[PDB]
């Protein structure tokens, strides 16, 4: 129908998605690493 409009620029969209995914993964990794440290693990 040629109605796939109102999308952001592909560059900004993919950069944003990569930033969100990486930020979630890094925060979870750091949290679990510190949790392991707190319990006495190395």
């Amino acid at each position: 129908e040629k109605v796939q409009a109102e999308r952001p620029d592909t560059m900004l969209g993919v950069v944003c998605g990569a930033l969100h995914v990486a930020d979630v993964s890094l925060r979870n990794s750091v949290s679990n690493f510190l949790h392991s440290l707190e319990r006495g693990q190395v």
